């Protein structure tokens, strides 16, 4: 499986492609190719020009742009609401690393007996349609990515999540294990399945939060708040989409989101938290404290010196699956020249990271759904992060080449 990142610097973008040439025409080489990845790590300050490009495949034309002096800031975003789709990661599954973590995790639910390499390299399409297949597959892979992530050396600044992502950020901030934040997405989806609630509904609607709360049909509540004219709305099926209507009829903006006629992070979810509240708190023995990189999205800034949030407890994960998700209210935090890395299966939040975030801040999305081949689109995404000052070395997440 040749395919490799290669990564470039030099005092002149002429440096950067002759180098870049270079490699193209070694590409077979790994013991060079590692090399010259060792070789690009130079401070802008030196050689303000960076390069990179993803050999083997083809979006492997090269890229290639100066650097701006300084210290950014990196940033974990992780997603949640509903980034499944058939055929999830088979494609990064090559990366030792990648299929090592999902392995590890498969061992956390081999009771309950469920292989999440099994569920990936499923070929059903109603597979994900099982919410405890999805739940765990969405953290399984979250995982995964942060693992490759963590091999390079790659330190958050901070960690933002989104509804599940919650779970991820845990693992992140070194809170859950990967044990522990594998099985909350087991339960999570268990306690949900067992429930066999009414029919709900979620739908996505260009009004701000305000407008929301006052336009909305009784027993439809606000139930994301992803950015200052975007809010996800949550409730029982029919009135979702009468309101849905209404609002298209008006020439608002309002999309459905697929959930499985699920009302999240609404008082539909209250029925299921004393069952998951029991569960995780097996899971979770000795609850650890949450850093201050990691930004909640579960509790509101006023509360976060506070006991629910000082640690990532049962107490804190059954919250955030019944309250609202204060997304936007955290990225107000993220400051101006941050690079920010979706961290989903499918990046979903793009969109509105893009819109509630500034032309300084750099937006890397690591997976799409249906992409052609992820690894190659993941490794693209690695390169990005070299052309923006961050040092990540590819060659972590290769085998080793030594003394050829």
């Amino acid at each position: 499986q040749s395919m490799r990142l290669l990564r470039a610097s030099g005092r002149t973008p002429e440096a950067v492609q002759k180098l870049l040439e270079q490699g193209l025409r070694h590409s077979q080489d790994l013991a060079f190719l590692s090399m010259l990845n060792d070789i690009a790590a130079v401070p802008a300050t030196a050689m303000p020009f960076r390069g990179y490009a993803v050999l083997g495949g083809e979006r492997g034309g090269p890229e290639v742009q100066q650097v701006p002096a300084g210290e950014r800031p990196l940033w974990f975003i992780c997603s949640g609401m509903g980034t499944q789709w058939r055929g999830m990661g088979l494609s990064l599954m090559r990366l030792d690393r990648f299929r090592d973590s999902i392995l590890r995790s498969d061992e956390a639910v081999k009771p309950f007996g469920l292989k999440v390499s099994q569920l990936l390299l499923s070929t059903d399409e109603s597979t994900f349609d099982d919410i405890v297949h999805s739940f765990v597959s969405l953290t399984a892979i979250q995982i995964g990515l942060i693992d490759l992530l963590s091999c390079m050396g790659l330190r958050p600044d901070g960690i933002v999540g989104h509804s599940l992502g919650e779970v991820a950020c845990g693992y992140a901030d070194g809170c859950l294990s990967q044990e522990e934040a594998v099985l909350a997405a087991y339960w999570r989806g268990q306690c949900i399945k067992e429930a066999h609630l009414p029919p709900g509904a979620m739908a996505a609607v260009g009004l701000s939060w305000e407008e929301c709360k006052q336009r909305c049909p009784p027993g439809v509540v606000p139930a994301c708040h992803n950015s200052k004219d975007t809010v996800t709305i949550s409730g029982p099926q029919a009135p979702v989409f009468e309101f849905v209507e209404q609002l298209r009829k008006e020439g608002v903006f309002a999309k459905e989101v697929r959930t499985g006629g699920m009302a999240f992070h609404s008082y539909f979810m209250e029925a299921i938290a004393p069952p998951l509240l029991q569960e995780l708190k097996k899971v979770i023995r000795e609850p650890k404290p949450r850093s201050a990189r990691w930004l909640s999205t579960s509790i509101p800034e006023a509360q976060w010196h506070s006991s629910l949030a000082r640690t990532s407890s049962a107490e804190y994960n059954v919250n955030n699956l019944v309250s609202p998700v204060l997304f936007q209210e955290a990225l107000w935090h993220v400051p101006e020249h941050a690079v920010v890395l979706e961290i989903a299966p499918h990046a979903l939040l793009q969109a509105v990271l893009k819109r509630g975030l500034k032309p300084s801040c750099t937006i890397i999305p690591l997976m799409k759904k249906d992409h052609r081949d992820n690894l190659e689109f993941f490794l693209a995404g690695i390169g990005r992060l070299h052309l923006s000052g961050i040092d990540a070395n590819p060659n972590a997440l290769f085998p080793p080449v030594e003394f050829p």
